[PDB]
DNA sequence: CTGCCCGC
RNA sequence: GCGGGCAG
């Protein structure tokens, strides 16, 4: 027997791969990969009015022999159910059950369609089946587990992986999951990636790679806060030079933590790095904007650089790159990567996945994500190694490699703070479907699974693959409620099923009728009054738990819960799902607006007035100017909704000290934030404004998180608006005499299409600096981020790229009438636009 | 993904 | 219709 607590797979050549941990003699884990060979598709034949599944056996069999070329394939009749969306399928029928496997002789590429009709049937489940997706639903696996594998071949597999241990097994029965709550210890390795552009061929290259070794963390148990790293490494090569000032390494050993190693250029420094990756060997790679920033470029340079010991980044060995690697397709490319990583996790703190925990974060940038999630402060230092003090500057540099060390040090901390591993973990093993799409952030993976896996076991076969805003200032607390359980529930309270709404499958247009007490409780709504219990009796132990560490586990734990249960409706609700229903996504929306409707009539019924509202959440004003007095009234309105409907529970989301709405999604607010001792203090948040748009400068920024910190503050009105107005007359003078960094003007502006593909690209300021850059001998194709300051004739004409701008020589300073009118005028004018007393006047003569 | 604003 | 973005 073999046993192995796995975490990843790929697909590969028809198999599948599983990564994973296996203990030894001594319990040390090494890692480990387990090719799995004899996995076939389960393929359905449903037979035709009047006829068997021996009718079905007799005619195909042979014929999938030829096609195939297989000397016996096993098939056998099975009683299976069908409650989805295709018509004419019956509610129940004899299927024949077709053992496909994915290696074949001969044509293994070619799929059998599923209008398969024939005399003996007339349809075909399963004939586009996922390896991965087979293996899991057959042997009933629900995310990383312990696996018993038997008959495991020791001698079959050389040189597959960079695993310590390969082996591989003939059939998939052979790999059992166990009942085994515990896991291995992970080796987690966190990486902080230094970087530099070069303008020639706007190329991000690398300059330093800072290694952080935590080679014993257990999500059995909390990880101790600001826990020791086991190794600390850093890497580094000369950004503008061939050769490092001499003594350098001697003042690093002096300056810096951890071991520093000097290389003469990137591609030494990045073969260097895939061997120690290699020799580390980690579970997890933990970082901070890995997954769309850092990632890419590492893959991209070494694949420029030609490292041929590129795969260790991954667990899977490869001697090339995939053919259609750097086509430029930036979607493509992503895929390329994340299936060369297969078999070590990808633990990006800022990722979707990582934000979605830190909702009091509002940019997410490291030192920001430290502050919030630590309370512990860092200043970060702005690394520019084109600067020309970094080449004999060795103090300079020392600065800088300091900066990397401890930006690793912190994605760390804060990864385990926030505690990703474990709640992506159980979100895994509550769907059944691989970690490593829970790391990413999906919205049809932990959805379709939890399907897949719920109705597969009870023998139903599965498919093939508002209220306007309340605009203006608003000075009384605002409580946003969150309704994010309000489809859940209405699934669970009127039973709505694919088992038990009986719909039009001809017409999806068509509105159907809940169904009558009388039918039995459904698959889905029954799924989730599981969940809904398991929530309930983890709070009830919570209420008593004393100890921290086992408290902190259980509230890990109902997160899991709540965010599985919430994520049922996108099943049949979003367009794209494999279990879309659009006659059940609509009679959900429906009571669901009948909720609101009263929920509307509620609030209004306590004399609270409703500022916005959706099906996600709705906002009230409390009418008050007290924390406290806020809070009762939000505990009687959610207490009120309760009572109204006992299966929907509403909760306190979000409290506003203040409130400046403009639109549905576009708000700026002071949102309470409470200590530990009670302690409350006050934050600003901004959603959807000019203010959050790559367009606007950081000067405009700046300028918009002045002005509302002033507005939203409780000085009296008008000594408010006239501080705004006394505000931006010095900021007019300081930007007609030039007196602000030039940094503050850059705007960035992304171009989806090739800079040449514009219509009216001659107007576009972005578009044209793209095509000078061209010009000018300085590479731009697709997907690239223009950086660019309008100077002082076009506004399009007067653009150039920022770093021609920086060069303080050339004599360009930014247009002063641009700047205060398109980027500080008008973003004001919207913030202030219903907000008594403002005038525009005012503003405007305050600038021009 | 999915809807939702802005701009020719 | 094409771009450009926001937000969950």
């Amino acid at each position: 027997t073999f046993q192995m607590f796995w975490l990843d797979y790929c697909e590969v050549n028809n198999t599948l791969i599983l990564f994973g941990k296996v203990k030894l003699k001594d319990d040390n884990c090494v890692s480990a990969m387990v090719q799995i060979n004899g996995l076939c598709r389960e393929l359905f034949f449903l037979p035709r009015e009047g006829k068997t599944p021996t009718d079905i056996h007799e005619e195909i069999i042979p014929l999938l022999m030829d096609k195939y070329g297989l000397d016996n394939i096993r098939a056998k009749p099975q009683k299976m159910k069908y409650s989805f969306e295709l018509p004419d399928i019956p509610s129940e029928s004899d299927y024949l059950k077709v053992l496909l496997p994915y290696q074949t002789p001969k044509s293994s590429r070619d799929t059998i369609p599923s209008d398969l009709s024939s005399d003996t049937f007339y349809h075909v489940f399963g004939g586009n089946s996922n390896i991965f997706e087979s293996f899991v639903i057959q042997n009933r696996i629900m995310g990383p587990c312990w696996l018993d594998i038997k008959g495991a071949d020791f001698n079959s597999i050389r040189n597959a992986s960079h695993c310590a241990v390969e082996v591989s097994v003939d059939k998939p029965q052979n790999i059992t999951p166990t009942t085994t709550k515990t896991m291995p210890n992970l080796r987690c390795l966190s990486l902080s990636i230094q970087t530099l552009m070069n303008p020639k061929e706007n190329k991000q290259e690398i300059v330093s790679i800072t290694l952080s070794a935590y080679r014993n963390i257990s999500l059995d148990s909390p990880i101790p806060e600001n826990i020791k790293p086991d190794d600390l490494c850093t890497l580094v090569r000369p950004p503008q030079s061939t050769s490092f000032p001499l003594g350098l390494a001697a003042l690093a050993k002096q300056k810096l933590p951890g071991r520093v190693r000097l290389f003469n250029n990137e591609k030494a420094m990045l073969s260097c790095f895939c061997a120690m990756l290699k020799v580390e060997d980690p579970d997890v790679i933990i970082g901070h904007r890995l997954q769309n920033v850092y990632l890419d470029v590492l893959a991209h340079r070494m694949h420029d650089l030609n490292i041929p010991t590129f795969s260790s980044i991954g667990r899977r060995l490869r001697r090339t790159w995939p053919e259609k690697f750097g086509r430029g397709n930036s979607n493509m490319n992503h895929f390329f990567i994340s299936d060369i990583c297969s078999g070590r996790l990808i633990c990006d703190i800022a990722n979707e996945m990582g934000q979605s925990l830190t909702p009091k974060c509002q940019s997410w940038d490291l030192s920001e994500m430290y502050q919030v999630t630590c309370e512990k402060e860092h200043k970060p230092l702005d690394i520019d190694y084109q600067n020309p003090q970094y080449q004999n500057d060795v103090n300079s540099m020392t600065m800088a490699l300091q900066e990397n060390i401890t930006n690793c040090m912190i994605s760390a901390e804060v990864s385990y703070r926030i505690q990703l591993l474990t709640l992506t973990k159980q979100l895994t093993n509550l769907a059944g479907n691989a970690w490593a799409q829970t790391l990413g952030g999906t919205r049809a993976g932990r959805n379709e699974y939890i399907l897949l896996h719920e109705f597969s076991r009870n023998g139903f076969i599965v498919p093939d693959k508002v209220f306007e805003p309340e605009k203006g200032l608003h000075k009384n607390y605002v409580l946003v409620m969150d309704f994010n359980s309000l489809y859940p529930s209405i699934i669970q309270e009127f039973n709505i099923c694919f088992t038990t709404v009986d719909r039009n499958k001809e017409d999806i247009d068509e509105l159907p009728s809940v169904p009558p007490s009388e039918v039995d409780q459904g698959v889905l709504p029954r799924l989730l009054a599981n969940l809904v219990d398991r929530r309930r009796e983890v709070k009830k132990v919570m209420k008593t738990e004393t100890d921290p560490h086992k408290r902190v586990q259980c509230d890990i734990r109902q997160q899991a819960l709540k965010l599985t249960a919430n994520s049922m409706y996108g099943c049949l609700g979003y367009v794209n799902s494999r279990f879309y229903a659009k006659p059940l996504a609509m009679l959900v929306t429906n009571k669901g607006r009948e909720i609101l409707m009263n929920t509307r009539q509620l609030a209004e019924s306590m004399n609270l007035l409703v500022v916005y509202g959706d099906t996600d959440s709705v906002m009230i004003d409390t009418g008050c100017d007290n924390y406290a007095d806020a809070i009762k009234i939000g505990l009687g309105f959610k207490r009120l909704v309760n009572e109204r409907y006992r299966l929907l529970e509403i909760d306190i989301d979000n409290v506003f000290k203040k409130l400046l709405l403009h639109a549905k999604k576009k708000y700026a607010a002071l949102t309470v934030n409470l200590d530990k001792n009670g302690n409350g203090t006050t934050v600003l948040e901004v959603k959807g404004l000019d203010m959050k748009r790559r367009e606007f400068c950081p000067l405009s920024r700046d300028v918009s998180i002045h002005v509302l910190n002033t507005i939203l503050s409780d000085k009296d009105p008008e000594e408010a608006l006239q501080e705004v107005y006394d505000y931006l007359e010095d900021i007019r003078i300081k930007v007609e005499t030039n007196n602000i960094r030039i940094d503050k003007y850059k705007i960035n502006m992304k171009l989806s299409k090739d800079p040449k593909a514009y219509p009216g690209g001659k107007n576009m300021p972005a578009v044209q600096v793209a095509l000078r850059m061209r010009k000018a001998g300085r590479v731009v194709k697709a997907g690239s981020v223009i950086t660019f300051v309008i100077t002082k004739l076009s506004v399009a004409e007067r653009a150039h790229a920022l770093n021609e701008v920086m060069i303080k020589s050339n004599n360009l300073i930014p247009d002063p009438q641009y700047y205060l009118e398109k980027q500080i005028f008008a973003p004001v004018e919207r913030l202030l636009e219903r907000i008594d007393s403002f005038n525009v006047v005012r503003l405007s003569e305050a600038l021009g």
